[PDB]
């Protein structure tokens, strides 16, 4: 997208001392790991899968079982749900040039609700942050139980800790915003 | 072979009258069904051996595993073993009737006890032991489709298909049935000689 630059710096132009830094930090070290580095490891998730079987089907239902949704499409949505809010709010100042605290502290407190809930939705589905070499499967129609294999595991493991270490670094900045406006107000 | 006319007609004649019996049922529905039908249905055992897997020697230890001996090899070893006794006696028989002549009915007056006693008595735990190998490895007499397998180097539990097992049971319950009417065949032998001398 050309525009790029139209719409970062309107929301750079419509933000606080912090803010700045957080949108560097979403559009550098996010928006561009998962578009120039991570979506190519991903392209053979699952050409690459291989099961040390004969049943035809077995493969489909094996992959399916144990990921449910790609990585790189949570992380696609993960990183939608986290801008709409600042978004909003940008083009909300942009019209105002009193009420801009309940939507200013709304957007930081959205942000940080959909930035854990994502990382929580990443732990339990996925039983940590480290991809296994083998699988083992026995949904039907598998024969007692399969063995397969992943692509690129430790490619996989080394970009989800980088993606799931900024979020969190995404989380303690969006709380001092909050701690720095909450003793403004209410203290 | 072409003299089997020659050793069965011998053996047919130093024999007393149930062991002439004895005679057609090891030969003609013991060794001619393995002859003529069922060591061509074991033909293809191993060829058409079925794993449902990618593991390459997984099919060679999971049939080995199954099958240690094939039921023909079981039965090619257990006909030679109950035979040996039979053919040494019917040898010595034809000895003795050797001696009388230089100086059609068999009949047991004296050493001839303790060797044609003791030849029925090893062809009954012959058989016994073979009914019972039979029954122990093969836990029963009824083959299966599937067989689960596990050894080394199948990964987790595998799949695998036998050739014709409805056929090979049939014949495997054809033989032990056989096998069983010999044992109570030879009991009897017993029975007719044991109230002659000890009662």
């Amino acid at each position: 997208w050309g525009t790029l630059q139209t719409i970062l710096g309107g929301v750079n132009k419509h933000s606080t001392s912090i803010g700045k830094i957080w949108l560097t930090v979403l559009f550098i070290f996010r928006i561009m790991i998962l578009v120039v580095a991570a979506k190519e490891v991903w392209g053979d998730e699952q050409a690459d899968f291989v099961c040390n079987t004969l049943q035809p089907g077995c493969k489909n239902v094996c992959y399916d079982h144990y990921f449910p949704i790609s990585h790189i499409r949570l992380w696609a949505l993960q990183l939608i749900f986290v801008s709409t809010p600042a978004l909003l709010v940008a083009m909300h100042v942009a019209y105002r040039r009193g009420s801009l605290w309940w939507t200013y502290t709304s957007s930081i407190f959205f942000r940080v609700i959909f930035e854990a809930a994502f990382m929580y939705v990443f732990y339990v589905m996925y039983d940590g942050f480290s991809m296994q070499r083998l699988v083992k499967c026995n949904a039907w129609p598998c024969p007692n139980t399969v063995d397969c294999f992943v692509s690129r595991p430790t490619e996989k493991t080394v970009f989800t800790v980088f993606m799931i270490a900024v979020s969190g670094i995404c989380i303690l900045l969006n709380v001092t915003e909050l701690c720095y406006l909450l003793i403004r107000y209410c203290s």
